[PDB]
């Protein structure tokens, strides 16, 4: 019953995603239908900005307007041009995004520049906050690699106003891992910002067994009631099929 | 010849150098920006999908051609009749930094008998663009409208709704720009007397210097040789550029 319990919980915390070079309106429409499962709705969908308008219409017409729409900006590169990252974020807001997952300029941080990351996140947060849009920040743990760098990127993002810190883009060699997730959640804990900052493991999370492990870390650090939609999301795709299977669907 | 060479340079400077492919990337757009800066002059603009505007702007600036405009497309290529969606995409295009937005008119709705939605859609998008000092071109998709009466009607509605340019096609259907469609649309501009405020843009399938010459000849005939400047005429094309340069000995 433990795996079934965690699987249903994980399903309801999913940011059902599709960020492929071959994405089409038709594929996103299908994703919206998938988000409305036989056992409940996912927390949201995560798609490229251009698909937001049609996705919003699709979710509304099937009676699931509560399924949030997240998107990505400064993605997947995480370049350090704040003007470009901000323009993309403002465009995402204009398209109608409920949430924007922006990529932190991690290569700049690896090069010893902590200021550009703070300013980039802050600028995007200011834009999102003014539009009642939540901002998640992707630090790309797989590329940062070192615990110190993962902690630093998390810390900077939090100080700059991140509403969520996310592990990866799903576009690099290594993405979410239990180890990286624990480090990032430890930062939220050490900074005492668990009430205002959520966590989102993303990329490579494909099985119900994996999801259970990620939620176990959250429960361990913040108590079993902490991981609600405002504080936890699963950036995944095929994971949904695995969760549904564990639930007999 | 001499006339052909002259029309080719003129057409080059009026080109909205385009790339709107499913396999487009930042790299391909950067290459497009480089192509827009030719040895005999710069194209009037580039036309790309909204998401590529920021990097395109940076690329044009770094190569010393900030005067090359950036046009994009919305409600594309479908021309659906949902005004909220068309408007949202247009506002996003503006936010990305577009100088011009080429929106697709709800042509199937018009064909089904709805003249009002086209007026309302263009008007809503024009309002957003004008508020940001962005020009709005309206694609009526002549290849699908097919009939002369429908082409004139879509052009008239678009103009009344505030179009800054009327454009023939998306380039995503079989039949796009044709000399006949261009003449019909320009005749509407002439008949309505809006040549000072409304430009024309033949788009799709315009591949040769010879073709470009014919399209410009129609404009010169109807409005005089000095009418077709960047604010009033553009070529929505891609491979055309190579043909124009070849005609010029480049």
């Amino acid at each position: 019953t433990d795996l079934k319990a965690s699987s249903l919980r994980a399903l309801k915390l999913m940011d059902l995603t599709t960020l492929n070079d071959d994405d089409t309106d038709e594929k996103v429409i299908a994703l919206c239908h998938q988000a409305k499962t036989p056992v409940g709705n996912t927390a949201a969908i995560c798609i490229y900005p251009r698909f937001i308008p049609i996705a919003r219409k699709t979710l509304k017409e099937q009676g699931t307007p509560e399924i949030r729409i997240a998107t990505v900006t400064n993605f997947p590169h995480g370049n350090d041009d704040i003007d470009i990252a901000l323009a993309e974020t403002r465009a995402a807001i204009a398209y109608g995004a409920d949430e924007v997952d922006v990529v932190f300029p991690y290569r700049a941080l690896m090069a010893g520049n902590e200021q550009v990351g703070f300013d980039l996140v802050k600028a995007c947060k200011e834009a999102c906050a003014a539009a009642n849009v939540l901002l998640k920040v992707i630090i790309e743990t797989g590329e940062l690699k070192d615990e110190a760098l993962i902690r630093k990127a998390s810390e900077i993002s939090i100080k700059a106003g991140a509403d969520f810190i996310k592990t990866s883009t799903g576009k690099v060699a290594v993405n979410a891992t239990p180890e990286s997730a624990r480090i990032m959640m430890e930062v939220i804990r050490d900074m005492g910002v668990e009430k205002t900052v959520g966590f989102k493991p993303a990329g490579g999370v494909r099985t119900a067994e994996d999801a259970q492990k990620y939620l176990a870390i959250a429960d361990e650090l913040f108590g079993a009631d902490w991981a609600d939609a405002r504080h936890y999301r699963f950036g995944a795709s095929s994971l949904l099929a695995s969760l549904l299977k564990a639930l007999g669907h």
